């Protein structure tokens, strides 16, 4: 029964998910002046040309665009990662207004939204086994600011009317996630967690420095989705973000000088 409201939101999650107060929780504030350049990091290898999207689902928290991960197709390698991580889904977090919505912050700045491309380490065979491991997942995070439209996002925007309420899904084949990336792959990285329950501490976070621009109209359509199911009182799907958590004994590394 967790969610993002006053009575089931981030301040309550620890009661059913005590790892919420753990040692490597996400998101975090990225303090740009103390994140040290690491020359031992590698360029990120994002190989999405063979991605096979399947479906888009309103899960009552966000919407997920799901991929066929049954074989090595869309994969993330390099950067801080050892081995190969397979894309399973992407989703966003966003605000009720443009001045909030991101989960990570940069020198305390909140972006209007944040895209998470979720990948699992193929050495563990399946996503469920990967989330029992401290290096099971890699999430590529991309900030959204409001300005010019993002052409590669429009196909997502235009299907949202058909998945307004929790539990609705729609076919979403032949979507190219390369259209959601910025120009630069410069990034920050740190060890963290899922940002929603069960809050598992499995994630190598890779957060791109360059935001993507989306238009006001694109993000406004995100905000017309519903947390509730069909026939229930309308609760707009907005402010589905967790605030920054304590950094504790962690270092954020920069891939760029
Ligand atoms: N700890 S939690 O956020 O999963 C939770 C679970 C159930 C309720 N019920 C109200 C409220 C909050
Ligand atoms: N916001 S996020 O990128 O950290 C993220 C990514 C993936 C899941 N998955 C949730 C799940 C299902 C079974 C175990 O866990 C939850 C949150
Ligand atoms: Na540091
Ligand atoms: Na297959
Ligand atoms: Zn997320």
């Amino acid at each position: 029964h967790w969610g993002y409201g006053k009575h089931n939101g981030p301040e309550h999650w620890h009661k059913d998910f005590p790892i919420a107060k753990g040692e490597r929780q996400s998101p975090v504030d990225i303090d740009t002046h103390t994140a040290k350049y690491d020359p031992s990091l590698k360029p990120l290898s994002v190989s999405y040309d063979q991605a096979t999207s399947l479906r888009i689902l309103n899960n009552g928290h966000a919407f997920n665009v799901e991929f066929d991960d049954s074989q090595d197709k869309a994969v993330l390698k390099g950067g801080p990662l050892d081995g190969t991580y397979r894309l399973i889904q992407f989703h966003f977090h966003w605000g009720s207004l443009d001045g909030q919505g991101s989960e990570h912050t940069v020198d305390k700045k909140k972006y209007a939204a944040e895209l998470h491309l979720v990948h699992w380490n193929t050495k563990y065979g399946d996503f469920g086994k990967a989330v029992q491991q401290p290096d099971g997942l890699a999430v590529l995070g991309i900030f959204l600011k409001v300005g010019s439209a993002k052409p590669g996002l429009q196909k997502v925007v235009d299907v949202l009317d058909s998945i307004k309420t929790k539990g609705k899904s729609a076919d979403f084949t032949n979507f190219d996630p390369r259209g959601l990336l910025p120009e630069s792959l410069d990034y920050w990285t740190y060890p963290g967690s899922l940002t929603t329950p069960p809050l598992l501490e499995c994630v190598t976070w890779i957060v791109l420095k360059e935001p993507i621009s989306v238009s006001s109209e694109q993000v406004l359509k995100f905000r017309k989705l519903n947390f509730n199911g069909e026939g229930e009182p309308e609760e707009l799907m907005v402010d589905n973000w967790r605030p920054a958590q304590p950094l504790k004994n962690r270092q954020i590394k920069a891939s760029f000088k």
